[PDB]
């Protein structure tokens, strides 16, 4: 009788879950139509290819899609203490066709209904490139949108995560229902190449300073921490020699990521719409950190382009208390399947632990693992290359050139160690 916190009933190990959902790329105007040049703005005067209900390949998501995953989520029996959503709603049509205060109308609407469908969950948004009018410019003082978004999310983020928000379009904010844990959100569209209200700054908005500090702070209180942003570190895989962010972005935020690696749990990106893994290493090779791209829900292509996505979302397991990634579970839609019938069936695309024979998701599990994608005529990287359109056309292939941009992109995320792995197996 002495008041003592109940002990757990010794029994199987509870794991924690949460979602990640991205770039749902909402047009308003999408509806079906004979004239196929008049099914989407999106399309930019393109025929849609083949629309249903649940979209085109040539345009963004028709309402109809975003509801489908969200109802998926929701009735999917999956227990998620949180999610994380990161960035991208208006959908790709010019700039003079959106402005301001559309931007915040469909922000306003993705933020509504994710909030009507989970009113219980704490969500974590990051900004996207297209969350701002014009796209792409995001500022360095606060803004518009800035002060919409702060708004929106109020009944997610704490007054602090309020105030630099509404400056820079970032925050971090500890997870109510995850004592011990933080989730930075990062504007990484500051890094982006198209944004001209960054050039020539070494710190715009001052947001390596804050997180550097950020980190620093939660080492010092023992926290861990998710990183989350819309554009990635690292180097886009499909191409030579590119990196996602400007090249002096990318290694200056990289050493901090490196510096901090004890400290930083996961990192959690969009943006390419595309499924990815990175492992951030030290220079000579060693892992140090495990980075997810996830896959868009919009499935929009342009019309130069032979593949593209079906829509994806994914949620992860970690251990409680502690917060090491322990699994990944990629769900999505065949969109051709779904709007033939007219009826959606979200479902699973994979389990990473089970697709790869990998443990968990720390980063010497995942280095072992690519390891083996370099091996010649590894299934391993034929799965992982199949996943990485989400499962859009299993007859894509990766020759030689291809799969060493691939291998050499999920390894290798900063310029030296990239260029010598060009090197080494061009
Ligand atoms: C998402 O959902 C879609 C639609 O259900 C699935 O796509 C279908 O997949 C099946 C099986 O993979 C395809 O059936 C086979 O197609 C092969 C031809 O490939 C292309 O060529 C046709 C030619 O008209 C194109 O129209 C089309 O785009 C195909 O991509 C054929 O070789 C197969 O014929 C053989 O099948 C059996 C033998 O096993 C025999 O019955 C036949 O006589 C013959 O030997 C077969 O036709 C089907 O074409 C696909 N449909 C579409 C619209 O693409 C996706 O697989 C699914 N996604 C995932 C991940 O499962
Ligand atoms: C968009 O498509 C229209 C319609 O073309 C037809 O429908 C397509 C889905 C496909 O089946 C084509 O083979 C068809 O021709 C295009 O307009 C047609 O263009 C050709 C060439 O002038 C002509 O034979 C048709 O009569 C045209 N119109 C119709 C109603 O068929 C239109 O040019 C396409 N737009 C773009 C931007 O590609
Ligand atoms: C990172 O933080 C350490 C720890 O300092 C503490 O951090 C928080 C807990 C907060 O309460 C701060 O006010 C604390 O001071 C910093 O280490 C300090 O470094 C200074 C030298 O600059 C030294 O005089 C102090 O004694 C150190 N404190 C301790 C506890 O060792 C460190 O400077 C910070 N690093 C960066 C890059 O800012
Ligand atoms: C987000 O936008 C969608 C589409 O613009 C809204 O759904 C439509 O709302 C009007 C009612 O004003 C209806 O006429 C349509 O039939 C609705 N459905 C579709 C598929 O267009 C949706 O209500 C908006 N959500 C929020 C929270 O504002
Ligand atoms: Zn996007
Ligand atoms: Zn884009
Ligand atoms: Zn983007
Ligand atoms: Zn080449
Ligand atoms: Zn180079």
């Amino acid at each position: 009788h002495k008041l003592v916190p109940l002990a757990p009933a010794d029994r199987a190990p509870a794991v924690g879950q949460f979602w990640h959902v991205t770039d749902l790329h909402l047009d308003p105007t999408y509806h079906i139509t004979d004239d196929r040049t008049k099914v989407c703005a999106s399309s930019k005067g393109a025929n849609a290819s083949n629309p249903g209900p649940f979209g085109d390949v040539l345009c963004d998501s028709p309402y109809q899609l975003i509801l489908s995953a969200f109802d998926f989520i929701k009735n999917s029996g999956q227990e998620a203490s949180f999610m994380i959503w990161t960035g991208d709603s208006p959908p790709h049509v010019p700039v003079p066709e959106l402005s301001t205060g559309t931007v915040i109308k469909v922000i306003t609407n993705m933020t509504m209904t994710v909030q009507n469908l989970f009113p219980n969950l704490q969500v974590f948004p990051a900004l996207g490139n297209h969350d701002y009018w014009p796209q792409d410019q995001l500022p360095i003082v606060t803004s518009k949108v800035y002060s919409a978004v702060a708004d929106l999310w109020k009944p997610w983020l704490g007054e602090e995560a309020i105030s630099t928000l509404k400056k820079g379009g970032f925050y971090s904010q500890k997870v109510a229902s995850n004592p011990g844990l933080r989730i930075i959100s990062l504007n990484t569209n500051l890094y982006y190449g198209p944004n001209i209200m960054t050039l020539n700054k070494t710190d715009p908005a001052n947001q390596f300073e804050w997180l550097e500090n950020t980190l620093n702070s939660s080492l010092w209180n023992k926290e861990k921490v998710y990183i989350i942003a819309h554009v990635p570190v690292g180097y886009l895989p499909y191409a030579t020699d590119t990196p996602a962010i400007r090249q002096y972005y990318n290694e200056k935020l990289l050493d901090i990521f490196r510096r901090y690696s004890s400290v930083i749990a996961g990192q959690f990106y969009g943006h390419t719409h595309r499924d990815s893994l990175m492992v951030l290493s030290d220079k000579n090779g060693n892992p140090l950190n495990s980075v997810f791209v996830a896959p868009a829900v919009t499935p929009v292509k342009g019309v130069l382009q032979k593949e593209t996505n079906n829509p994806g979302v994914r949620l992860f397991q970690y251990k409680p208390g502690d917060y090491t990634l322990l699994d990944m579970v990629q769900y999505y839609l065949n969109l051709t399947e779904a709007n033939l019938k007219g009826e959606s069936n979200w479902t699973l695309e994979y389990v990473l632990t089970q697709a790869y024979s990998v443990a968990d998701l720390q980063p010497k599990s995942l280095y072992a693992l690519v390891q083996q994608f370099a091996t010649k005529d590894s299934k391993q990287f034929l799965k992982y290359y199949h996943y990485y359109f989400v499962s859009y056309d299993s007859s894509a292939t990766c020759d030689q050139h291809c799969k060493t941009l691939q291998v050499c992109a999920i390894m290798n995320l900063d310029s030296m160690s990239y260029d010598d792995c060009l090197k080494q197996h061009l």
